[PDB]
């Protein structure tokens, strides 16, 4: 359902400002809009719209972005809707909250070499470094997240560190592209038939069955993992993405730990990664998890 009254927002309201990354049929702009959510106050945003070469069926799929981020609501550790421009005379615009510092796979690679395990006093203390508390912080956020969009009945399908934002005040928010990214140009996308699939975060059961569950999200926070405690590296690294990758996936063949991780932390990426979609845990386990190991880390 599409509530007017609330979610509307006028055009003559909103001031474009320059496109933030590359699209195939959608775009992603900053823009600045007045009073979306506080009476009369000046508030940088983030505007999804479609670009030249879409069609009617792109157009029906933002709709339908915008029916399930009303359907949601909001939490903490998911990007926000905003408000809405959907009024005939102009495209279709989804307006969500502006997460400073992008995406969390480019955000962690730029910042491996300001990287320390523990803060030693006193000199490291005003240095802004990345430590085990805020990579372990971080991966705790985005279980939250998911248990939140798993008791809405929601399930994510492209679960990974680019679709990660990293906002002010070390807070993360799990988002989706869509078509604003250019899956045609990203390496990260491989040809599987007549479509462009994410390989190296997909599960067994979705590889060879077609089989997309909250727990096959489960198997892609597994990979999550091991892209931040390898501070924003290439899963399967020198490994040919191809049907010998998929065999010995499915036989049980596993990443090795990757550089900054603890024991702990890796022994939660293999359980993640468990053959059997029931024996992996849930988000709520999780959640329990990685509160506890944040608790043991200070
Ligand atoms: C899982 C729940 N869910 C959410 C949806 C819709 C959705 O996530 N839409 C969406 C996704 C990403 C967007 O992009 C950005 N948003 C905010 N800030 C950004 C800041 C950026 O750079 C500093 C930037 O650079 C590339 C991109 C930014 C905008 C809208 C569907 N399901």
């Amino acid at each position: 359902p599409y509530d007017a009254s609330k979610w509307e927002f006028p055009r003559d309201r909103l001031k474009l400002g320059k496109p933030l990354g590359r699209g195939a049929f959608g775009q992603v702009i900053e823009a600045d809009a007045f009073g979306i959510d506080k009476t009369a106050t000046c508030r940088t945003v983030a505007v999804k719209m479609l670009k030249e070469g879409a069609t009617h069926s792109e157009h029906r799929a933002l709709m339908s972005e915008l029916k399930i981020l009303i359907h949601i609501g909001h939490h903490l550790n998911v990007v926000n809707l905003l408000g809405a421009c959907t009024k005939p005379g102009g495209p279709l615009m989804v307006i969500v909250e502006f997460c400073k510092f992008g995406n969390l796979s480019t955000y962690l690679r730029s910042k491996r070499n300001e990287f320390v395990p523990y803060k030693v006093a006193p000199e490291d203390l005003y240095k802004d470094f990345l430590t085990l508390e805020h990579l372990i912080c971080y991966s705790f956020q985005v279980a939250k997240g998911m248990e939140f969009l798993a008791s809405r009945k929601c399930i994510h399908r492209d679960l990974a560190a680019r679709n990660i934002l990293l906002s002010e005040k070390n807070v993360v928010k799990i988002c989706d592209f869509g078509l604003a990214r250019d899956i045609y140009k990203d390496p990260d996308y491989v040809r599987k038939g007549d479509a462009r699939l994410p390989l190296k975060w997909m599960a067994p059961e979705t590889i060879f069955d077609r089989v997309y569950t909250i727990q096959s999200d489960v198997w892609s926070f597994g990979v999550l993992l091991w892209e931040i405690f390898s501070l924003g590296a290439s899963p399967y690294p020198g490994v040919k993405i191809d049907e010998e990758f998929c065999r010995r996936l499915k036989e049980g063949t596993r990443m090795r730990a990757p550089d900054y991780t603890t024991p702990e932390m890796y022994q939660t990426m293999l359980d993640c990664w468990h053959g059997e979609p029931s024996q992996r845990p849930t988000f709520s386990e999780l959640v329990e998890h990685l509160g506890n190991l944040l608790q043991a880390n200070a």
